[PDB]
């Protein structure tokens, strides 16, 4: 038939299960209202079993486990990890094009007059590349993996997520196929080998090159663009990333909602405890 | 005698991780020369270290002491927990943390409702809770992650290890002690002082604060379950152990990295 679950119906199914809800027709209401009833029981009893499981087998988290592994991959490359405070100026924000006009801009959490909390980890790490040029000739490679923060509104958004930015200053070779290794490098290690890598506009960088799984981004990377790099004070070809993690995690694990696998007080490692 | 000004002091600290302030000396000029070749060798040595790094990459050393004092709290039998850096008004009050006490006038407002955490606590009460909801046994939970304050040691972005125990113990004094063992061998930092809740120093610096039966945390229950918890602060535990001159050098920075400056 034609019938659906209805999106109230939706939303209370994937609340406990991580089912693929949205895929079911039906013949009727009523069978559509049976089939809610047997599998809203079905993901009760699953989010119970693995409750009882995380608890009879304590681990590290799974976000935390899943920075583990990418971030090992990328020092075996060479990267430096870099932490970098969550707090950034207003001059900051400024200097990557995110003004009073843009729309990026209104979604910046406010500390103060002059601070904000970071939307995206570009910014500090621009700075601490800078910086670190001043102490080599060669290439200059670091990552942060990291809570930013944007007001949202919910599909694949959370207000504090968790990224993975990278970022190769005079990279041996040309910037673009560096960069295509690098994320290469870091999908493998997240345990998801498949994707694409497709071509999307930009405010901040002109262009970027995203990556893609079932057309849902993951990354947005990019070469430069020269303005950008410029008014970090940078004179050389440059590129970075920058990765999702629960986004990441979310499609890996199967789980219906993208806040399940990160931060909460409702969820622990795809399951809801309340 | 003379010793170093407490200008020179922050100079000698700003690429150093001596212990500059025991020196003495007998005059002006003994001071200025030593003060001379210090400076000298602490930025040579600074600059070597960075040029280390970029050489040899490794995982931050912040990154590092969590990843090893995880690995030995879920050893033993620790679920470690991920919660939003973003807490209530409601659930600070719940913690008594009201207009009235002085670490309410400490907090980061986000909006009229919202805060940053200062502190793990209101999270991890709550994700225990609704955990022992799903078991007959005790829970035992940890998380590492930022918690901010406003302050004048002091850090205003911090990173907090917290760990709770809710349920049938039997002795949570002893049981308390021995997962601040655990975390504290784990950490490299054997060698420290209980005080009195309980604290723990080294050389009489606050790095944990622990308590048995905070049923504060609980007030919208009559009933409480058992329950311990500790605090630690890991900037603070990284810079004892690695010696640093200031607590600013070994966490997260734009102009440190691992305990050199970059600029
Ligand atoms: N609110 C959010 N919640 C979770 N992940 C996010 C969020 N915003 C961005 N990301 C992730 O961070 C990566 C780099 O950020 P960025 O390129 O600025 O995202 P974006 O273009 O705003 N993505 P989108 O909002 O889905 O169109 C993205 O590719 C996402 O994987
Ligand atoms: N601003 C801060 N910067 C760095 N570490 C901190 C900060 N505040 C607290 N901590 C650490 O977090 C632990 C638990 O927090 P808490 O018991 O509230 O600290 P506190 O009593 O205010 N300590 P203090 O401010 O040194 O007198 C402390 O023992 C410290 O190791
Ligand atoms: N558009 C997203 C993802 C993105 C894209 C290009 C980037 N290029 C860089 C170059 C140098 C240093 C850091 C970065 C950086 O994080 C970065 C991040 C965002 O910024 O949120
Ligand atoms: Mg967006
Ligand atoms: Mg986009
Ligand atoms: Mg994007
Ligand atoms: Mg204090
Ligand atoms: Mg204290």
């Amino acid at each position: 038939g034609t019938v659906k679950y209805t999106d109230a119906q939706i939303q209370r199914l994937r609340e406990y299960g991580n089912g693929t809800y949205e895929q079911k027709v039906f013949e009727d209401l009523a069978s559509r209202d049976a089939a809610f009833s047997k599998e809203m029981s079905v993901a009760s009893t699953d989010n119970e079993k693995k409750i009882k499981g995380m608890i009879a087998n304590p681990s590290r988290h799974g976000l935390t486990q899943l920075m583990n592994d990418i971030a090992d991959a990328l020092v075996a490359e060479g990267f430096i990890e870099v932490r970098t405070p969550i707090f950034i100026s207003k001059d900051a924000l400024a200097r990557m094009t995110i003004t009073e006009d843009k729309p990026l801009f209104k979604q910046v959490f406010w500390i103060d007059e002059k601070r904000a909390l970071r939307p995206m980890l570009a910014p500090n790490l621009y700075s601490v590349m800078r910086d670190l040029r001043d102490h080599t000739d060669g290439p200059v490679k670091i990552f942060e993996m990291g809570s930013c923060f944007r007001k949202e509104s919910s599909g694949m958004h959370l207000e504090e997520f968790t990224m993975l930015a990278l970022g190769d200053m005079g990279p041996r070779g040309d910037a673009t196929e560096v960069l295509k290794n690098y994320i290469s490098v870091v999908m493998k290690a997240a345990g998801l080998p498949d994707y694409d890598l497709v071509q999307e506009e930009s405010d901040v960088y002109k262009e970027t090159i995203d990556v893609e799984i079932n057309g849902q981004e993951v990354c947005s990377a990019a070469v430069g663009p020269h303005y950008l790099d410029a008014a970090h004070d940078v004179h050389e070809p440059c590129s970075g990333a920058g990765f999702g993690l629960e986004r990441l995690l979310t499609i890996r694990e199967k789980y219906s909602t993208v806040k399940k696998g990160g931060a909460s007080i409702s969820y622990l490692n795809g399951a809801k405890i309340n």
